[PDB]
């Protein structure tokens, strides 16, 4: 899906609203299970792979997005607030070939909120950046668009039609 996309540069936040036919724990399962997270983490062309995923308050996660050419782009993750089954908070971090925080792109704190629609659930992920010139550079990378494409591939995780996704996503 992705039913709405909101961006506020004054408050340094970038929110994506999406709505899925599943319960709050079923949509939470993509966050709780490392294997179900890397299933959609990053765009269709760059699927991630989590070496570790603690999923605890003050715990971390290590991953890398495997490119279409094989180009391996590392990233690091840190959990700040895990309430369950609705409220989650963490920090999306990029990592270089050694695993150091990419100061080119900085650090961004995303807040995942699940809403019980009886038999369905709506998710809203708000990524907050350290500065304006940082969040402009995130938009220059196209991180905001590729993030949406990841959340549209969540629909492929929770539905899973007859192939999940053959990479038919051909539009920007």
């Amino acid at each position: 899906t992705v039913v709405s996309v909101d961006k506020d540069v004054e408050a340094l936040s970038f929110s994506i609203v999406a709505e899925f036919d599943a319960d709050v724990k079923r949509v939470w399962a993509i966050w709780e299970d490392p294997r179900q997270l890397e299933r959609w983490w990053g765009p269709p062309t760059w699927p991630a792979t989590f070496e570790t995923h603690e999923f605890t308050v003050g715990g971390k996660a290590a991953y890398y997005m495997t490119g279409p050419d094989g180009t391996k782009a590392r990233g690091w993750w840190q959990f700040t607030t895990i309430e369950a089954p609705d409220h989650l908070e963490f920090d999306d971090g990029f990592a270089d070939e050694h695993g150091a925080p990419v100061d080119e792109l900085g650090v961004t704190h995303a807040t995942v909120k699940l809403e019980p629609l009886e038999n369905r659930t709506r998710m809203t992920i708000i990524s907050t950046f350290e500065s304006e010139e940082q969040m402009q550079k995130m938009a220059e990378m196209g991180m905001e668009e590729g993030m949406r494409e990841a959340i549209e591939q969540i629909d492929a995780v929770l539905s899973e039609p007859a192939n999940a996704l053959e990479h038919h996503h051909h539009h920007h």
